[PDB]
This record gives structure tokens, sequence and C-alpha cells, in this order.
């Protein structure tokens, strides 16, 4: 899958849930919620680019050993919610998401790539909302997209 080799545009965040039935229930309605930091960081990220380039997140339930799937954000952060709704209670706020891929991918194939902001740690070593960058999320991208 070479499309992902020439993206010239886009900002990437690895996503760590700490449920499975979380992700679940993101595929089921196509919302996400991170923490409070987590929240301002991508909100950040999704205004300033103003729908000039994709803003991706790329998913890994933690001590799974492998990612479990790809979803582009699709809307700000919605602070004004209900509470309860994820893994912790205390969780509040909502963005809305279009997932891509959802396909289990073991941490063995892609704990090659390393990231420079990031003292060079392999991407697979990363916390919730660590950013990518582009050159390096254009290979973690072809890698999920091609494995079967
Ligand atoms: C739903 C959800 N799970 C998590 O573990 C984190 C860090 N943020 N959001």
């Amino acid at each position: 899958n070479l499309y992902f080799q020439h993206m010239k545009h886009g900002r990437v965040f690895i996503i760590k849930s700490y449920s499975e039935d979380d992700i679940h229930r993101s595929i089921k309605y196509n919302i996400w919620c991170s923490t409070e930091h987590g929240n301002k960081r991508l909100d950040a990220a999704y205004r300033s680019m103003n729908g000039k380039g994709p803003v991706y997140l790329l998913f890994s339930v933690n001590g799974s050993g492998h990612f479990c799937g790809v979803a582009e954000m699709k809307s700000a952060v919605d602070y004004n919610t209900c509470a309860g709704v994820w893994s912790q209670d205390k969780w509040k706020g909502r963005f809305d998401v279009r997932w891509i891929f959802v396909k289990d991918v073991p941490n063995s194939q892609l704990r090659h790539i390393r990231l420079e902001n990031n003292e060079n740690k392999p991407v697979t070593n990363s916390r919730d909302t660590q950013e990518v960058p582009l050159e390096k999320a254009k290979q973690v991208l072809k890698i999920i997209a091609s494995y079967k």
C-alpha cells in the first residue's frame, strides 16, 4: 500500500487505551476522549490544522503487545459532556473520529521506527498523545495498511 509514502500534510498521534472495550465503543460510535492534558493537545493540533490536512490517531491498548487500528480526528474537542462513558469514570470530553483501519498489528512489526522528537525511542514505547513526526508516521501507516 504505497498510498501513504507521499503524504505531504497532516499530524499523527499515538493513543494508548487502557481498555479494549473502549476501542469497541469508539468503533461503534465513532467517538473518542483522552485525558485532560491529552484532549488539550489533540484539540490544539486539530484546530491549528483548520482542515488543511488530516489528524491521524494510531491506537494501542496498554499491555496488549500490538496496535489495533488507525482513526482520523473529525472534530474539535467538546468538553461539555457526560462523565462516566469511558473506562475511568472521571474522563469527560468527546471528539468525532473516523476509523480507517481496524486490525491487530504486532509491536514487532513497528518497533524499528524511532521517534527523533522522543529521544529516538521506538514508536511502540510511546505514551498517550505522543506526537509522531510525519516521515515516521508515513512508515507506520504503510506497515499497518499492508499487514495481513
Ligand atoms: C478512553 C481512554 N482510555 C485511556 O486509557 C486514555 C489515556 N484516554 N482515553
